[PDB]
């Protein structure tokens, strides 16, 4: 199988490949990305990460109740929350341009953009159109090439 | 800092003082810490810690399923698992000296030796007398005077 740090830098990875995809419609000079909730593997991500065209990523922990999550996070990391949790985070967002990516495959049905799977020999993800739609960024359909040959064996 | 990054360093802090009441059958050199599990305040933990008798704490993540727990961890601190994980976990753990402690903890009846309770203006936590009998390391009485 694979180490909890061997799946978190991996999880890092897969995290640069989606916001590649992404358009915010007012681009900013550092993405910000909150992490929500208890995670295993954002332990990678809140290193700061740097993308490709040389936008530095910041990255940090946030509660769960933060009434101004969708204003003060462009992309949002979401742990292992409950069914009032996610309401509370999920509001916070409606309105904002803001990606939600989940750590499990749970949140995918109630709210959450994109979610993973860890498990397995390679980091594998799902999206929402609903989510996706109403999210307030763009994204491009290609996104998918990366959740699909991801999956492939 | 945020309010998770304070907490963070205050679980650190709390965490620190309940090892201070804590001793191992053979004292090792450094002291190993294992988060297991989802974590909202682990981060202050794994940047690693030094004792008041100037020991080494190192801390890193490891698997739930990971079945060496009992004999790779001299402390763990639990984050979020289901009951199957749960029971598996201290499966692993059975047999060897290791203080448990867990991120959340309502009700502390199964399980973890001490339970955080992190939410709130100060850092609470509460003991399972049960578990603390029966795990293999010794704990000085006076630490439940720490607790809840
Ligand atoms: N303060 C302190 N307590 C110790 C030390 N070594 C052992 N102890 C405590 O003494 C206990 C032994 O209890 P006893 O043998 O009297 O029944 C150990 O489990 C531990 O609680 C030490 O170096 N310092």
């Amino acid at each position: 199988r694979t180490s909890i740090e061997q799946r978190s830098n991996a999880v890092s990875q897969v995290l640069l490949g989606i916001f590649s995809y992404v358009r915010w419609p007012k681009e900013p000079a550092v993405l910000q990305l909150c992490v929500v909730g208890p995670t295993e593997y954002a332990d990678g991500l809140l290193r700061g990460m740097v993308q490709a065209n040389g936008r530095r990523v910041h990255a940090e922990r946030r509660a769960v109740d933060n009434p101004d999550l969708g204003t003060l996070c462009n992309v949002i990391y979401l742990g292992v929350v409950d069914e009032r949790e996610r309401q509370q985070v999920f509001r916070s967002l409606a309105g904002h341009p803001v990606l939600s990516i989940s750590e499990r495959g749970t949140e995918c049905s109630v709210g959450s953009m994109f979610c993973l799977n860890v498990g397995g020999p390679r980091i594998t993800f799902e999206a929402n159109l609903d989510s996706i739609a109403r999210s307030g960024v763009r994204v491009h359909p290609s996104v998918l090439k990366l959740a699909r040959r991801q999956a492939t064996p």
